[PDB]
């Protein structure tokens, strides 16, 4: 029911990004669950994982905190900002496909990136619809708007149409 | 019991082929069932797994994911087509074996292959009448189609055949 | 939930800078409060944590001390005296902003270095108004001392006015 | 102390050598023995030891078992044929000992070729009388077949004629 | 508690200097107090510390010890004898303070040096009177002698004429 | 109570010599007194540490062992003989000191050497004597035979005689 | 990906690492 | 004892190590 965090192998050094604030974030939740550390004895172990600018940005801000869900909030508020809406379509729309490229990364890459605006603006039929209008020229010749509704067969037709080239 | 998967070892990438995505479901399976997790807690940890751009393509569809079936039954669908009938002919019938490869070998693949054919359209005789026309001039001028009978006993003519 | 001291990874040599006493230090006492270790046990076994050139010095001064806290008082004055408040003052105002560096990693600097003088002395708005005079001008002309309402808001609007290509 | 195969650290892929799945099944069998699984429970779980080569065998032949006996002799029976005895006595008198490798190391290859015959079959003597027709001309013309009673004497008046410089 | 030796990183090899012995004596010492070991388990685990020549020197003498004190008086007698007076003078006065050296780091070396003498033969004045006579010009032009007078002082005044 | 090798980072490959398997040996028993492993126990799983040679020689000689005690005199018997009273003394007068080298590391090699013959044969009288006869010429002109006794003051004079040049 | 050089582990890069940097190594 | 290469505990050579030989690495 005790111990200190000295035994990991993970370390945040702090860059602007999502993955890795994610996955660093998650594995010291299931240590912390793992080896039944708990929630207020923990806190003040804390300052052994940052190194370099976090260890310097740690050091600034420590009296706002009192509990481990502020300490997490800070870290995910301060190190990873939440995109505003428009970034996102303009995003969206300056990269079509490319000839050198399979349907199954490029569809999963403009899904990827949709998730991000606020849950339930959107229906599938209309994100689909959105979805055309940038797929390249080898497979528009072929399937048809009016022959496809969700996403399992514009998978299928792209798969067949990839084969038989 | 120690309800996470947090001991597991096993991974998965964005490879496509049948074989390391069903090694994979397995692997998963059994270590469910064995150390006795529940049957509803696994839900919150699958993320955990994930790397590359599996994790991508996890994020993109977690709105549809409810209870522990669906979440693999999204996997085979999205990384194992159901290959349809024709395609599976053509593969087999290609790649007649070669001198070196032993029999053992070449009969696994050749019978792990022909199980994706929609269930019950075949018996054991045509299944064996099928795969006995590949086979080398070096197996096939001692045995004889008329001996055997069963799916069995080729590979015992077949190992004493090779062990000389 | 017994211990002592054997157990512990942390040790320190004989280098002479500022940081690494600070760290030490610190994380001998994080250590120590945490597993839970006696008052006075601590100091029959504090000799665990000494390389081979600082070794020879504690057994040189033993004998002047009697308490946990007198030893880690003569640590720090033996081997790094302490700031006082006028040379951090001095520090603050010399090296102004440069020309390329982003507001997030000032604004962190800054608040490390004003955390180490005495509790309570300043509040959030002081500290804003102290901090505002440094910037470069690629920011001061835009946003104000009109609307500020703490830092929070200054990084937010430092952060919309560099996404815009200045 | 229960348990089950999750923590285990044997693997086995798709090589169709000998030693590698003798090894393999006795590392298996002696932690079944050893950390006390049941006789049962272990045939649920094996699943876990297989690579990706061999993985698709043991789904296309999973239900061809029913105990844990019935499987390992078909994971012997397809992967590689167990020894009959005529091959062994063939291997053990083709390589007469070559004229530089010292005794202590041609004594241990032969006695580690001859416990795989059925156990009981042959006593120390004839075991003896069985290894001394191969030994090369520096030592057969001094030690005889008089005095060597067992194993331990022959290792050391061997040792004692090598010491000497021949 | 866990009476043997088997958990402790300390080491020793073949070097011949006082500082290293002296520090890996204590440490041995410290480690057998605080765990609590038993007074004469310790002596059967002793063998597993040492190292290289170090092991060698233990396998030609084991016959001589006994109980846990003979142990470490033979290593204090074997390895750093005590050194006779005319010697540790000679060292004495010899390579004095360079400019760069800092006042502490000079002061605690001379300090530590000076204790091999015979114990009681000297009192601080003396001592503080033979220490003050190899500083360089820098230290010496501001304090005199006539103004320090315990150990303890001269610390204090050269930090503050070393601080500009 | 129980537990096998496997999280070991030691294994005997096989040399004649003795410190190796002497090292081998101590370190097996002090792995075996820390993790509590019983006896009867722990046999079974001897077998994954041997590697190469080791291991065909264990798959050798097996149902001479029963307990723990025959395992380890088997090894020690099989893998570090014990050297005949002889060659002892042959070895001991083959190799005079040269001139580069201290008196400590001399006198302790051949004090080393000498504890291998059979227990009380031998006061450190006659020893002592015998140790002269091989001392190189630098230190044979000053100290005499008849101002010694122990082993205590040799060293002594060859210390002072060595500090002088 | 990027297996930490000297402890084998895939948690970080060769600069920095608690065996290496300190644990009195690099003797 | 000469530090293992990959593994870095003194227990053995660079050819030979549980965690390179086996334990599905060398991927
Ligand atoms: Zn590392
Ligand atoms: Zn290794």
């Amino acid at each position: 029911g005790k111990g200190n965090f000295s035994a990991c192998t993970h370390s945040f050094g702090g860059t602007r990004d999502h993955d890795v604030v994610e996955e660093f974030i998650g594995n010291i939740e299931t240590y912390k669950d793992v080896e039944g550390i708990s929630d207020e004895n923990a806190l003040k172990g804390i300052s052994l994982l940052f190194y370099g600018m976090a260890s310097t940005w740690w050091q600034g801000v420590r009296k706002e905190a009192t509990t481990w869900k502020e300490a997490i909030a800070l870290i995910r508020e301060h190190f990873s900002p939440t995109k505003p809406a428009y970034q996102i379509y303009m995003e969206f729309f300056q990269n079509k496909q490319d000839d050198h490229d399979p349907i199954d990364t490029f569809v999963i890459q403009k899904r990827a990136l949709l998730a991000q605006l606020p849950s339930g603006r959107h229906d599938e039929e209309t994100e689909l619809d959105l979805l055309f209008g940038l797929l390249n020229i080898k497979y528009r010749k072929h399937i048809s708007r009016h022959s496809v509704h969700t996403f399992k067969d514009l998978l299928e037709q792209g798969r067949i149409i990839e084969h038989n080239n």
